[PDB]
């Protein structure tokens, strides 16, 4: 194929093709032999042998010393302290037992995923296709099932995307660091022991092996890809051999190639292993706190514990999930939810009952999610959330709002995240403040209770704050609220109350973008909708100042400019930083 593992040829693959952005919603699980002990957190393969913890007491307590009874013992099995034989072992419902891929890729599909796949390698050495490069797989110990095999046909079956989640290079890099030292070296594969160049060859050939076997539309990985200070006290670069990752690049995007399909990588946000010209950031939990371009991703789960299951597992709330797709949504991002089935293969109740409340939401306002686009402003309210460490996912109210548009930028939909008792939804970013003329603004529609269902909403007056819209009779309840604002000839372009207006004609008229206070560089200004190049004039909110820069990312000739409106040579910038004074 055309692809050459080096940065330079793997930087020209497109690293978010229109398929993905369209989609939004995506489902995966942390489903495997980590599982089984139904204790702690998808890290108890690694923990089970950590001196003084918690796991290890209650590994010693339930099994027996982690020295004796190895975490290998789950895969292949044993006999606990009580005599009871135990091993991942799911049976198909077809043979009696209590696994129902099928169920379970059913509420998936009725949940509103447009993507969707497996765990298919989590750091615990456990390959869970048909693997002949790792031994340790379903195929040859346990169910004897080729589980990644079974979920992928299913995927497909359902009219989805397929997703395989990847968390191979931890492996090596220190999950299993108090792990006794073996010389089996079948036993050394599983706990990453084997020599590191054998360990780099192994991580691209598990991902080769996997991605020929089920062709995946998106491969996620997890961190250690080169995240240098990750990987705690174990001493290691926490990372994968660069010309390794390269290899998996170029293969994977020459196969996308040759399979007709456009397909896409992601990696952690904070992870220097691969770069967001050709692949997708995926954020920690939560997301970024702002509009991020280029276009990125994040994952979250339903459990408010553990990604997998654990006995007395809480979880969030249908609300918190929704809000939470909707701010993704709004920030130019993805959301790939993770749910837990146990370890016997049953998807709890609780869980499926979120997916039901999430796909009853999707399938009503789908118009407002599928197929949009971020504004340039992604909402407004006081309920948002902070970045960095996550606490709880988003939860809103009537007082907050969430913007998408359509492709052709003539709709914008204002997502409340309750009913207002007030029946007033006040849209701060169309009020006269913001500079924005609604000469153009044709009709305000409600989304009724089935999708295709509009109703109009006649009453609304632009006050100096805001858009002041007077609501139309309460529809059937749901989670969030849409409202369908058509314009002709495209949205206006707001003026943040700090920030700055960036426009392709001379006068402040024409194409434009919103900015926050921040730093917006070619990629994000192109992605926005206006190539830096073609920037011809710049309005300034008061308590503002821009910085204009010659370079693509805040380098080259420099140029400061105060509140107001001021003309800008054709050509003469490359990126922005927007501050408060
Ligand atoms: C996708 O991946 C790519 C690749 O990894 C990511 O690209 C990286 O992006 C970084 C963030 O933009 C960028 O880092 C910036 O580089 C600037 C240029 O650095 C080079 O030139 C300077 C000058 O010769 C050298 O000193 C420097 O060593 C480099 O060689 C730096 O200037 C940037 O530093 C400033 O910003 C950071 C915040 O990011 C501050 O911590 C820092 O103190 C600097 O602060 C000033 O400028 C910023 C404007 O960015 C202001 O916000 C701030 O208030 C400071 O203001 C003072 O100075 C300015 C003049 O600079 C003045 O006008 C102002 O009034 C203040 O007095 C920063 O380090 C990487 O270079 C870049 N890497 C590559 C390979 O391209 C990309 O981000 C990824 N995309 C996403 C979406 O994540
Ligand atoms: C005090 O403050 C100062 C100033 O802030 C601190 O200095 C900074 O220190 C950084 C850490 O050393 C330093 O970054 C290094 O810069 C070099 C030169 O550009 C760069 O090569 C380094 O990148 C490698 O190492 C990091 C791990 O730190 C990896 O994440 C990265 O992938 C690179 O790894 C490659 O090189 C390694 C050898 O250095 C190999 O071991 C590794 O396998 C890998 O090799 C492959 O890739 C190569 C291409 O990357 C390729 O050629 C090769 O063949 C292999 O394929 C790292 O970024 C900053 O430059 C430095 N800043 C300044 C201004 O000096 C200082 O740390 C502070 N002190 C303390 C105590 O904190
Ligand atoms: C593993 O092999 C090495 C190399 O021969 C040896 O030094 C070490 O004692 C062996 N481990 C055990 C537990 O015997
Ligand atoms: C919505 O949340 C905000 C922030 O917590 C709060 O100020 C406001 O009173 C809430 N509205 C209702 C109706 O509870
Ligand atoms: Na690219």
């Amino acid at each position: 194929g055309p692809y050459e593992a080096t940065w330079e040829s793997t930087d020209k693959h497109n690293a978010a093709p229109e398929w993905y952005r369209d989609a939004k919603f995506g489902v995966y699980w942390h489903w495997g032999a980590f599982t089984t002990a139904q204790y702690a957190s998808e890290w108890y393969p690694r923990n089970m042998y950590e001196p003084d913890s918690d796991q290890r007491k209650h590994h010693t307590e339930t099994y027996g010393p982690p020295e004796e009874w190895g975490y290998e013992n789950f895969i292949k099995g044993a006999k606990d302290k009580k005599g009871n034989f135990v091993q991942f072992k799911p049976v198909l419902k077809s043979k009696g037992g209590e696994f129902d891929p099928e169920a379970i890729i059913k509420i998936v599909k009725g949940s509103g995923a447009r993507f969707a796949g497996p765990v298919a390698e989590h750091h615990d050495g456990f390959s869970m296709w048909d693997s002949k490069v790792n031994e340790w797989n379903p195929v040859n110990y346990g169910p004897k099932l080729d589980l990644v095999k079974l979920w992928a046909d299913l995927v497909r079956e359902n009219d989805m995307k397929l997703v395989i989640a990847m968390h191979q290079a931890y492996n090596y890099n220190g999950f299993f660091q108090w792990a006794p030292k073996t010389n089996d070296t079948s036993l050394q594969k599983l706990l990453g022991q084997l020599p590191r160049d054998e360990e780099d060859q192994l991580w691209f050939d598990k991902h080769r092996e996997m991605l020929d076997h089920v062709q995946p539309d998106i491969i996620w990985n997890d961190f250690s890809l080169d995240s240098p200070g990750e990987c705690g006290s174990f001493e290691g670069p926490c990372a994968v051999d660069e010309q390794k990752r390269l290899e998996f690049l170029a293969y994977y995007f020459n196969r996308g190639e040759e399979w007709g399909k456009e397909v896409v990588t992601t990696y952690k946000h904070h992870d220097h292993g691969f770069r967001n010209t050709s692949a997708v950031d995926d954020w920690e939990r939560g997301g970024p706190s702002n509009l991020v371009r280029p276009y990125w991703q994040t994952d979250d789960a339903i459990s408010a514990s553990s990604w997998s299951y654990t006995v007395g597992i809480k979880y969030y709330s249908s609300k918190a999930m929704v809000h939470s797709l909707l701010d993704r949504v709004s920030k130019n991002g993805n959301m790939l939810l993770n749910i837990s089935p146990m370890a016997n293969g049953v998807l709890p109740e609780e869980q499926i009952k979120v997916l039901n409340d999430i796909g009853d939401f999707l399938s009503r306002y789908g118009e407002a999610v599928y197929d949009t686009r971020a504004w340039d402003i992604y909402g407004e309210g006081p309920n948002q959330v902070e970045g960095g460490s996550f606490t709880a996912p988003l939860q809103g109210n009537s007082s907050d709002i969430r913007f998408t548009r359509n492709k052709e930028d003539d709709v914008l939909y204002v997502t409340v995240l309750g009913w207002p008792e007030d029946n007033l939804v006040s849209v701060k970013n169309l009020g006269s403040n913001a500079l924005v003329d609604l000469e153009s603004l044709k009709s305000v529609e409600l989304l009724g209770d089935k999708a295709g269902d509009y109703v109009k909403v006649s009453e609304w007056e632009q006050s100096k704050d805001a858009l002041d819209i007077t609501l139309p009779s309460q529809p059937a309840e749901s989670l969030a609220y849409v409202l369908k604002l058509t314009f002709d000839g495209g949205i206006p372009v707001p003026q943040p109350e700090r920030g700055a207006a960036v426009f392709s004609k001379a006068d402040a008229t024409g194409k434009g973008v919103a900015l926050a206070l921040g730093t917006f560089d070619t990629v994000f200004l192109t992605e926005a909708g206006l190539k830096p190049e073609e920037i011809r004039s710049i309005r300034v909110s008061d308590g503002t100042k821009a910085t204009l820069f010659s370079g693509f990312r805040f380098t080259g000739e420099s140029k400061e400019l105060s509140a107001g409106e001021h003309e800008v040579e054709d050509g003469s910038v490359g990126s922005i930083v927007v501050s408060k004074i």
